[PDB]
């Protein structure tokens, strides 16, 4: 419970202080981890899924079998605690949203109803089908920044330390973002430990490096106001929000620990 959003407020710069936002396990949450602990008590499925795994990750992505399964859900934020972090009402609404490396969705329905039109980019095959299925519009991963249009959302919440040039899609973020009102919602892993996901537990380094240092939460959320006003960002709020996801045979579910930040562009 409290070791997941507790925070030593004073290890924290001046800046990031007055930022901070303290967050709860609300009902939204339980409901994930109850429905987790459900799942992951099917012996034979998760036998089954377990096989098949070990068979297709000598040719596929962890996340392509997932999606292929429609296994691994995973959870970063309640609708509750969305609208208390963006600090809005539960009918504030807008045009478009754009989330970036959204996965299986199963995060985008979280702040899916406060758009009108929704966007997502995903480079795995089965998991754009997901976003299909949900009638997202998947655009290319080079597609996304040359529409024409902006975007009163853009979305990027764990993608940042999966991604090759996690510096150029801060700036890309920022040159496609609405101006006025617009606000970029990002989740980081933290410690930062990037690599880019690739087949049978093989990954590459990123081109791109970000300079995330310290050697405990708050000391590595301090390092991150410099990385997000190179690309022209200030943290209109931020954060800690216990990273969940579906689980296995062996755990009913898994813990990281995410940082999530509203960013407003400067
Ligand atoms: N360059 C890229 N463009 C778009 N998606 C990417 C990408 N590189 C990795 N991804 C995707 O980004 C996802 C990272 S896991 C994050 C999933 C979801 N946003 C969540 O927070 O739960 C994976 O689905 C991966 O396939």
């Amino acid at each position: 419970n409290h070791q997941w959003y507790v925070c030593n407020r004073e290890k924290l710069c001046e800046s990031l202080q007055a930022v901070f936002v303290q967050s709860y396990l609300d009902q939204g949450t339980q409901i994930f981890l109850n429905n987790s602990i459900e799942k992951s008590g099917w012996l034979f499925i998760q036998l089954y899924h377990s096989f098949v795994s070990s068979v297709f990750s000598l040719f596929m992505s962890r996340t392509s079998i997932n999606g292929l399964l429609g296994r691994g859900s995973m959870f970063v934020f309640s609708p509750d605690q969305f609208q208390r972090l963006l600090k809005i009402n539960p009918d504030w609404k807008t045009h478009r949203l754009l989330d970036l490396g959204a996965g299986d969705g199963e995060v985008t329905k979280i702040m899916s109803p406060h758009f009108e039109e929704i966007y997502a980019t995903e480079l795995s095959e089965t998991m754009i089908w997901q976003l299909q299925k949900k009638k997202y519009r998947v655009l290319g991963i080079n597609e996304w920044q040359n529409t024409g249009f902006q975007y009163d959302v853009i979305s990027c919440l764990n993608l940042l330390d999966r991604c090759d040039q996690p510096l150029t899609l801060l700036k890309d973020i920022r040159s496609v973002l609405e101006p006025t009102r617009g606000r970029v919602i990002l989740a980081l892993v933290l410690p930062f430990h990037p690599y880019v996901e690739n087949v049978g537990g093989k990954w590459e380094k990123p081109s791109e490096i970000l300079e995330i240092k310290g050697q405990n939460w708050e000391e590595q959320v301090n390092s991150l106001p410099e990385v997000f006003r190179k690309a022209g960002f200030v943290i209109e709020a931020f954060t800690r929000l216990p990273y969940l996801c579906e689980g296995d045979m062996y755990n009913d579910y898994y813990v990281l620990d995410d940082a999530v930040f509203v960013l407003k562009p400067v």
